[PDB]
C-alpha cells in the first residue's frame, strides 16, 4: 500500500505542504509579525524585495512527497536544487524538520525564532537568495544555471544506497551543459554507484518566456527522454487534491523500480545498461500564489517568477492581498501558541541523517577520508646529471596515478575529455578502465580500455566532466582532472563557482567540513602544440583562475617529471584548495632527481644551484624561468651567454608556485620581502621567462622592491603551425631572445655584447628559414642538452 | 529520377570521391611527388605530421553527394564542417571544384599547382589543419567542438533560399553547447528563413574512445532526434558501391521534404512547427584507409583519427603501405598528365557561385548592407543639467533599437537570454516580438510578445544565442546581443574563436570581406545587483575581452543614458570588432545631453568642465571615472570634497573608451603622451574609480609618464547581499572611501584633512549600520544630486 496515499496521510501531507509555502513566502516578504497575530502593517514588510516564488511552491510539493519515501522506506536519499532561486524553499523544509533549528539556533521553532527566520532571507547582513553554502542538505546553488544534473550524477557516484533526486527547471534545461548531462546514465554503474531520480519542474516559463521544453507536444517530450535513456513518468495538474494522490503514486513507482534496477544489478542478473525513471512534473507557476495582479494572470504565468507583487509597500490594496495570500495557507492551523509546528507536522518529519537536510554527504568533508598515498618516489625519473637525460613528463604522472587508484579502488576516480591517451596517462589502464555502460563490442578489447567498473571517467563534455568532479569532491572523495590548456576556457564559469563555494565555505560557514581539493592538470601546453586543438590557443585560463585570490586557488608550474610527482603528490593531500598543475606531456629535459624535486617544490621557488654561475659574488643578472618549455629557452639562453661571455655571472631561478611571488602581506603563503631579495636581488636586472601572459607577473609582483628591474617575456601571440622553436621565436621567448634580452639589460655589455646580439639575431634567421624550408626544427634545437 | 542514381552516374560520383580521398591523403603526408609518377622516397614525406584523416572519407563523401543535387535541383548550399579537423577533405574538394585555384592562383589545376596545395597542408607558412578564415566557402573551424550547428542556423536566418548543410562529428554532439543547438529548429521559421540540413557524421569515434551517439541502440537513437523536433533519415553500411545510392536516395528525400516544408509555409497553408529532415550517416572511421596497422584494426576504429601510420618517414615497411594507400585509389586513371582532373570529373562539377565554396553567403561580407540608422538624438533624454535629472539607462537604447529594428526589417536582429524585458529592453515590443514557432496558448496574448516572424530572438542558452549571432554577422547581417555581466563568462570560448576568426580575416585573408562587429550589451552590472544574478559575479569578462588587444576589440562604459545611445549608434557602423558595451539599467543621474553626449563619445575620453574646478589653474588632483555606477561615486566624492576643503581644485574625468588609456605606440586608438598628460597631468595624484578590476587599468596605461600617480579602486569582491551604497563600501569605491584617498594622496591635505577624513569614517560606520537594520540606503543616498 506504499502506493496508495491515505486520506489521513494525505491531509498531513497537504498541511506540510502550506506550512512550507507559508514560510516561503514570510521569508520573500515578512520582516515581523511572522504568525499574522496583528493585522499586517508596511513596517513589518521588507525592502527591496530579492527573493523568487515562482518556482518554490514545486520544489516544497516534491519535498514532502520525498519525505514520505524516506519516512516509509527508510531510503537514503539528497535534493539537489536545479533552480537555485527557489532557495527559500528549502530553507522552509529544513525548518520544518527541525534541521534548520540545529544548524543556527537563533532560528528556532518558536515564533521568535520565525522572526529572526524571515527577517534573514535576502537581507543585508543575512543569507543569501540561492543555494549558499550557508543552506543545510546543500552541494550546489543554481545561482548559474545548467550544472544541477551533472551534480546529481557526481554525488550518486561510489554511493551505491544513496538516491539523488533531482530538481530540474524548465528553462534551466535550455542550458547547453544541461542537454549534455542527461546522457551521464550511460556512466553510472547500477552495481557499485547510486541512483539519480531527476524531476523535471515542467512550470511552463523560465523568466518572462515559456520554456521550449513546455511547448513541445507530449510526444516529443516522451521521446526526447527515452532518446536520453529514460523512462519518463508524467505528473501533471493544477489541484493538489489530485495531484497529492498521483505524485505519491509515481513517485512510489519509480523508487521500486530505481531498487529492483540495482538488485537485478548487484545479483550479476542485468549487467546491460538500464532505463532509469525520470520525473515530469507540470504544475503552475506561482502555483499557491495571487491568482491575478491588475487584471494579469500571476498564478500559472511567468509574472509570478519573482515576486506577484514588489509594491506591498507602496500600496495598501496590495499590501491587503499579501495578507490574503499569507492567510489562505491557514497558519492558525499549522503552528502552534508558541509558534512551532503542530504535532501534526511533527510526525511526518524524518528523523535524524534521513532528513535530506541533515543527510552527512551533502556536507561531504565529514565523510572525507584521506587517500593512502604510495610513495611517488617509486615512480621519480633518474636523473643523474641535470638537463642531460630526456624523458616523457607525465608518463611517471600515469604510473603514480596508476598506484593512487590500485590503493584507493573506491575513492578516487581520474576524469578527462577522451585526452588520457594523448596526454600520455595512459599508465592508469593497467589497473583499471575507462567507465561504460553502452554498448561494447569485440573490437573494444584490442585497446579499448572500457569496463562497467573503470576508475577513469571519460566524456568528451567538459561541463559535464567538471559537474562529476565537484559533486564527487563535495560529497568528501578525491579525484584528478586532466585536460588541454585550449579547452580550458570551456569550464571557466563552473571553476569560478566552484572557487565561491570554497572560499565562502571556508570562511563564512563554521559547520561546512572541508573537502578535497579541485586539482586540474592541463597536461597539453600552448607552446608545445600538437595534433590536436585549435591554432590561436591561449593561456587565458590561468590569468582568469589567478582573479581569485590565493586563499583558494593555486597555479603550478613544475619544470620537468620529478617535480610534476611532488606537485601531484603534494595537492592530492590539500583540501580547500583549486589546484592548476600546467604541464607539457612532451619529452623533456629532466633537471631535478626525485630529493632536489622534493625539496624544490617544498619551497616553491628556488636557485638552481647547477645552471648558476654566481656563487659567492653578486650576479650580474637573473635569469628566471616558470614553466617546463619557458624553463629549457632560459637554460639555452644562459649556456649561450657562458659561452660568449665568460666572465658574466648568472644566478638562475626557477618558479614552480606562482603565488609566491606575491607578497606575504598579500597572502601568508607569498615569500617576504628579505626572501624575494635573497632569490632576486635588489639592483640587478631579471629576465623572466613565463609560461603565460607577461602581465600576470607583474599583477603579482609590482609591490617588490625590485619590480623596476622585471623584465618578463611570456605568450604573445600564435600564428598558424609554427614549429616548437619558431612558435618560442615569434613570442621572444626563444633562447635568442632571451640572450639579446640579457645583452640590453646588463650595464656592461652594452657596449662589449654588439657582435654577440648580432651573431645571435643571423641564428633567429637561419632557424626560421630552416623550418619554412623543412617544417622541422634543426637536431641541435631539438636535442639540446645542458653543456658544463 | 532524381532518387535513383545512374550506373553511368555513380561511376563518377565515386571517381570524384576516390579524387577527393586522394588529396586528403596528399595533404597529410606528402610533401612532393604529388602524382606517384616516381617511386614514393623518404624525402617526399612531410615531418611532424599534423593532419587528420579519420573524418575526411566522411566529409567528401557528403560533399560529392551534396554537389549532385546542386547540379540537378539547382540548390543554394553551403556546407557547414563540425569536425574541423577534417580541412584537407573540405580543401580538396574546393580544388576538385576549380574554386581554389581561382582564390589562390598559385595553387593550379596542374601538378606544379598540386606540389603546393600538398605542400602547404599543416606546414609551417602554409595553411592550418581546420577550417580557418583561409578555406574558401568556410564561415566556422571545428577547433573548439560543439558550434557548428549553431552556426548553421545563424546562417539561414532570413535566408529563405539558402540550405545550409551542416556535418555533425558523433564526438562533437557530446558537448554541451551542440546538444542544445539541436533545438533551434523552434526558432526558424520555414516561411522567411532557410533551412538546416543536420548530416550526424557517426563513425562510432571520437580519438581513442567510442562515442555515446553510436553507442546507443538505434531506437533510442532514433527517439533522440524525434524528441529534438527532427525526422531522422539513417545511412548506414560499409560498402561505397552500396552506400553511394543510398546516400542519393535519401539526400533527394531530405531536400523534396524540405521544399515541400517551405512551399506550405509560404503560401499561408500551415503555419506550424514542421518536423526537418536530418540524416545519420554511420561509416567506418577512415573509410577508405589502411585496413590494419601493426596488427591492429585501423580503418572503422579510433586508431584512424589522426594518422594510420605516423612512422611512415622512418621505415621502409609503413612507406610501402602509404604508397599503396596512395593507389588504391588509382590516380592515373583520375588526374591528367598535366595533372588536372579529367574530363568525367570536370563535367559534374557545379558552376559559379553554386559550388558551396564559391557561394557568397560564406563570404558574407560582400553582401553586406549598412544599417539604415535612425538618427539617435530622437531617443535622447533631457539634460538641461548635469547631474540633477535621473531617468533609466536603457530604455532610450530599446527606443532607438525599435527604430533600427523598423527600418532594417530583414537584415537586423536582436539576441538574449530571456533578459530583454529584465534589461528594460521592452521598448523594442512595440514593433516586433519573441519569434517562437513551439505551441502557443491564449495566455501568451497579453504580454508573452510571441510571434513566428520576430525579430528578437530568445533562448536562455548563452551558447546557442552566441552561434546564432556569429554565423548571422559572418553572412553579412548585423545584430546586438544583450545579456547580463554575471553570466558573460558562458561565452569566454566563444568569444575568443570569433576574436580568432575577425584577426585572422582582416589581417592575413585578403579576399574575406569584413562583416559587421560582435556588439555584446552587459545591461547589468556588478554594482547594482538585482533580483537575478549568483552572489559572487565579477567583471571578469572584460579582462578576458582585454587579453585580445585593440585590434579587435573595443571596451565601452558609457556614464548614461545618451552616451550609451553615441555608443550603440557608432557601434552599429563599424565592422571587424568586438564591442563590448558595459552600462547598468538601473535609473542613474543623467549628466551629458545629446551633444556633449557625442562629442564625448567621439573623444572616448574627455573632463566634464561642469564638474571640474580648476578651470585657469593646475589640479591638486584628478579624478577619473569608467563606468556609470562608478561615476556616480566619483561625482559625489568629488562634491563632498569642494564642501570641506573650497580651496581644493579637482578636474573630473570620465572614461568611455577604455583602450584609450593605452599609448598610441601599442595601437593607433590609444591617447599619445602628449594628450594623455593634458587629461590626467604628468605630476598630479590621479584617483581612478573603475568598474572592474583594478589590475586592469595598471595593465593599460602602465608605460605612461605619470603612471606612479595612478591610484586605482574598483571590483575586490561583491559578497552577498548588499545594498547599493554597502557594496560600494566594500570595495572601497564609494564616495566617502575615495574622498578619504584624496586626502591621503593630496600632500597638502595629509593634515588639514585629518578633521574630515575622521567625519567620512563617521559617515561609512553610519551607512553601514542603517543598511544593516533596514535593508535598503538612506533617502539621501538615493536621492543624491550634483549640487553647484
Ligand atoms: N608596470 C607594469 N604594469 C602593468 N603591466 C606591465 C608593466 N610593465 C610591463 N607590463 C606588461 O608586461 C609586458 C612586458 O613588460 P616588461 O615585463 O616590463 O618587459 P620589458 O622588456 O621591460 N618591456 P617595457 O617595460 O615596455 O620596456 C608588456 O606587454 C606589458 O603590457
Ligand atoms: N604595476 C602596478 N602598479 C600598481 N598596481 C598594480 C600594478 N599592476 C597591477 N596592479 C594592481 O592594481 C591594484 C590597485 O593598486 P593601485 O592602483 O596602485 O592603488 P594604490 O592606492 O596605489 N594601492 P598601492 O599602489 O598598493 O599603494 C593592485 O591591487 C594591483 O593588484
Ligand atoms: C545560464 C544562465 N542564464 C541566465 C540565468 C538567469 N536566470 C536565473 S533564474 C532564471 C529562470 C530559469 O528558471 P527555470 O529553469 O525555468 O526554473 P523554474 O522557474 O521552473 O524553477 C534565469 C534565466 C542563469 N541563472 N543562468
Ligand atoms: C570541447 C572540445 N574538447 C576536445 C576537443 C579536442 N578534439 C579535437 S577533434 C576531436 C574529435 C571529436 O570527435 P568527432 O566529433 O567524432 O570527430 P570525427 O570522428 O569525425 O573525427 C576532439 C575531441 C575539442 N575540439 N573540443
Ligand atoms: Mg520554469
Ligand atoms: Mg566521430
Amino acid at each position: 500500500d506504499i502506493a496508495t496515499l491515505s486520506p489521513n496521510e494525505q491531509a498531513a501531507i497537504d498541511a506540510w505542504w502550506r506550512a512550507a509555502n507559508y514560510l516561503s513566502v514570510g521569508q520573500i516578504y515578512l520582516r515581523d509579525n511572522p504568525l499574522l497575530q496583528e493585522p499586517l502593517r508596511p513596517e513589518h514588510i521588507k525592502q527591496r524585495l530579492l527573493g523568487h516564488w515562482g518556482s518554490d511552491p514545486g520544489l516544497s510539493f516534491v519535498y514532502v512527497h520525498l519525505n514520505r519515501l524516506i519516512r516509509r522506506l527508510d531510503l537514503n536519499l539528497i535534493y539537489v536544487t536545479g533552480p537555485g532561486h527557489g532557495a527559500p524553499a528549502l530553507l522552509a523544509n529544513a525548518w520544518l524538520e527541525g534541521t534548520y533549528s540545529e544548524v543556527y539556533p537563533n532560528c528556532q521553532q518558536s515564533t521568535a525564532g520565525l522572526q529572526q527566520f524571515f527577517k534573514q532571507f535576502s537581507f543585508p547582513g543575512g543569507i543569501g537568495s540561492h543555494c549558499t553554502p550557508e543552506t543545510p542538505g546543500s552541494i550546489h546553488e543554481g545561482g548559474e544555471l545548467g550544472y544541477s544534473l551533472s551534480h546529481a550524477f557526481g554525488a550518486a557516484l561510489d554511493n551505491p544506497d544513496l538516491i539523488v533526486a533531482c530538481v530540474i527547471g524548465d528553462g534551466e534545461a535550455e542550458t547547453g551543459p544541461l542537454a549534455t548531462s542527461w546522457h551521464s546514465n550511460k556512466f553510472l554503474n547500477p552495481a557499485q554507484d547510486g541512483a539519480v531520480l531527476p524531476i523535471l519542474h515542467l512550470n511552463g516559463y523560465k523568466i518572462a518566456n515559456p520554456t521550449l521544453l513546455s511547448r513541445i507536444s507530449h510526444e516529443e517530450l516522451r521521446s526526447l527522454f527515452i532518446g536520453y535513456g529514460y523512462e519518463p513518468f508524467f505528473v501533471e495538474g493544477n489541484d493538489p487534491a489530485i495531484l497529492h494522490g498521483v505524485m505519491a503514486s509515481t513517485l512510489a513507482t519509480c523508487v521500486q523500480k530505481i531498487q529492483a534496477i540495482q538488485a537485478a544489478a548487484r545479483s550479476g542478473e542485468s549487467s546491460d545498461r538500464p532505463m532509469w525513471p525520470m520525473i515530469v512534473l507540470r504544475t503552475p507557476k506561482g502555483w499557491t500564489g495571487p491568482a491575478t495582479i491588475k487584471g494579469h494572470v500571476v498564478e500559472g504565468s511567468w509574472r509570478s517568477h519573482q515576486v506577484p507583487m514588489a509594491d506591498v509597500l507602496t500600496n495598501p490594496e496590495h499590501l491587503q492581498l499579501l495578507e490574503d495570500w499569507l492567510r489562505s495557507y491557514r497558519p492558525e492551523e499549522l503552528f502552534d501558541a508558541s509558534g512551532a509546528p503542530v504535532a501534526e507536522l511533527q510526525a511526518i518529519a524524518p528523523i535524524g541523517d534521513r532528513r535530506m537536510s541533515a543527510n552527512p554527504v551533502t556536507n561531504g568533508g565529514l565523510l572525507r577520508r584521506a587517500l593512502t598515498l604510495p610513495d611517488f618516489r617509486d615512480q621519480a625519473v633518474s636523473v643523474p646529471a641535470p638537463g642531460k637525460s630526456r624523458a616523457d613528463s607525465t608518463r611517471p604522472l600515469g604510473q603514480f596515478l596508476r598506484e593512487v587508484i590500485r590503493h584507493n579502488p573506491d575513492n578516487f576516480r581520474l576524469f578527462g575529455p577522451d585526452e588520457t591517451a594523448s596526454n600520455r596517462l595512459d599508465a592508469v589502464y593497467e589497473v583499471t578502465s575507462k567507465v561504460w555502460l553502452g554498448d561494447r563490442i569485440p573490437e573494444d578489447e584490442d585497446g579499448g580500455h572500457l569496463s562497467d567498473r573503470g576508475r577513469v571517467m571519460e566524456i568528451l563534455s567538459e561541463h559535464t566532466l567538471e559537474g562529476w568532479l565537484e559533486a564527487y569532491l563535495l560529497t568528501g572523495r578525491h579525484g584528478f582532472f586532466a585536460t588541454y590548456e585550449a579547452f580550458a576556457h570551456v569550464i571557466d564559469s563552473m571553476v569560478n563557482q566552484h572557487a565561491k563555494w570554497l572560499d565562502v565555505s571556508k570562511r563564512e560557514v563554521d559547520w561546512r567540513a572541508p573537502v578535497s581539493s579541485l586539482n586540474i592538470l592541463l597536461s597539453s601546453t600552448v607552446w608545445r602544440q600538437d595534433h590536436n586543438g585549435f591554432s590561436h590557443q591561449d593561456p587565458g585560463f590561468i590569468d582568469l583562475v589567478t582573479n581569485k585570490s590565493a586563499r583558494v586557488t593555486r597555479i603550478y608550474l613544475p619544470p620537468d617529471a620529478n617535480c610534476l610527482l611532488s606537485v601531484a603528490d603534494h595537492c592530492l593531500r590539500s583540501t580547500d584548495y583549486i589546484n592548476v598543475i600546467v604541464a607539457d606531456k612532451q619529452s623533456h629535459l629532466q633537471y631535478l632527481d626525485a630529493e632536489a624535486a622534493a625539496r624544490h617544490c617544498a619551497k616553491g621557488i628556488g636557485i638552481w644551484d647547477w645552471a648558476s654561475n654566481d656563487q659567492g659574488a653578486s650576479p650580474d643578472v637573473v635569469i628566471a624561468s616558470c614553466g617546463d618549455v619557458v624553463t629549457l629557452e632560459a637554460l639555452a639562453a644562459t649556456a649561450l651567454l657562458r659561452e660568449h661571455f665568460p666572465d658574466l655571472k648568472i644566478r638562475f631561478v626557477n618558479v614552480v608556485d606562482l603565488f609566491r611571488l606575491q607578497p606575504d602581506t598579500e597572502h601568508p603563503h607569498g615569500l617576504s620581502d628579505r626572501d624575494f631579495d635573497s632569490l632576486f636581488t635588489v639592483d640587478k636586472p631579471i629576465i623572466f621567462n613565463f609560461h603565460g601572459y607577461p602581465w600576470l607577473i607583474h599583477k603579482l609582483a609590482y609591490r617588490r622592491h625590485n619590480h623596476n628591474n622585471l623584465h618578463v617575456r611570456g605568450y604573445k601571440e600564435v600564428g598558424n603551425i609554427n614549429t616548437p622553436l619558431e612558435l618560442a621565436i615569434r613570442n621572444q621567448v626563444d633562447r635568442f631572445n632571451l640572450a639579446i634580452d640579457v645583452i640590453d639589460r646588463v650595464p656592461h655589455l652594452r657596449d662589449r655584447g654588439a657582435h654577440v646580439k648580432e651573431w645571435l639575431k643571423d641564428q633567429i634567421h637561419d632557424h626560421i628559414q630552416y623550418a619554412y624550408q623543412e617544417g622541422i626544427d634543426r637536431p641541435e634545437i631539438n636535442q639540446w642538452q645542458w653543456p658544463f
